[PDB]
């Protein structure tokens, strides 16, 4: 298994964002947290995405694009499976030193989109993800979101979102004789998959809207995740950039 084993090998290890836990909670604190364990989770989603079969293929400024406009997707799905295996969904599990209980999620003042996630959480359960269809659904997120203008090699971007496509269909069919069985698998994940990107617009309205009060709510933002939300975030935002939904 090639490409499983290659996915298997590039997954990120744990990533703290180094929150102090012994003070009580605050939104200024907790947000504070939340960037900066954002901008550490970046650093490796892009030595993952690098890493990737196939990503070279891309353009260098098609490459930095994808990975930035699919940041909040990736973590998001990240960590509704860690919630899921680490917690059982009982609380979300940003990192081992930042896991939000209905209090936090409360105070964080990103309330519905922290009980999305717990969803998206029990969703791994409930439908029985196996590890190595979170890890082909997971790298496929990085290839679900582009701009109507196009990119700038955009026959190199659907050809790779095809192949990554057909892993998942392998992946499915290893040890599933019926096609019928295959059919209503692939129906279930790529659902499970549209459902990411609602989530990750909420947290990117959510962060946009933040970081131009930032100043008024004592919050602060990391200089690469400030840039980031300023550039590309608002194109998502305005439509200019899309997700692609199989639904
Ligand atoms: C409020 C904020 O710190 C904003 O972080 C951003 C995260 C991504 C972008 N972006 O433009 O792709 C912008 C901002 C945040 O949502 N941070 C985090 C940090 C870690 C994780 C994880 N795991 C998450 C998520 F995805 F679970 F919501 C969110």
């Amino acid at each position: 298994p090639i490409f499983l084993n290659v996915l298997e090998a590039i997954e990120p290890g744990v990533v703290c964002a180094g929150h102090d836990n012994n003070q009580p909670d605050s939104f200024a604190a907790l947000l504070s947290s939340l960037n900066e364990l954002g901008e550490r989770q970046l650093v490796h989603v892009v030595k993952w995405a690098k890493a990737l079969p196939g990503f070279r293929n891309l353009h260098v400024d098609d490459q930095m694009a994808v990975i930035q406009y699919s940041w909040m997707g990736l973590m998001v799905f990240a960590m509704g499976w860690r919630s899921f295996t680490n917690v059982n969904s009982r609380m979300l599990y940003f990192a081992p030193d930042l896991v939000f209980n209905e209090y936090r999620m409360h105070k964080s003042r990103m309330y519905s989109q922290c009980v999305r996630m717990r969803h998206l959480s029990q969703e791994f359960g409930w439908l029985q993800i196996t590890p190595q269809e979170f890890l082909c659904m997971k790298a496929l997120l990085l290839f679900s979101i582009i701009p109507v203008d196009g990119l700038k090699n955009q026959k190199f971007f659907d050809e790779l979102r095809m192949n990554y496509i057909k892993e998942l269909d392998r992946i499915i069919a290893c040890k599933r004789k019926n096609p019928t069985s295959c059919s209503r698998r692939f129906y279930q994940l790529t659902k499970l998959l549209d459902s990411v990107q609602p989530i990750a617009r909420e947290l990117h309205q959510f962060t946009f809207d933040l970081l131009i009060k930032s100043h008024m709510v004592s919050v602060d933002f990391p200089e690469m995740m400030a840039e980031i939300i300023s550039v590309q975030v608002p194109k998502i935002l305005s439509g200019k950039v899309k997700p692609i939904y199989f639904h």
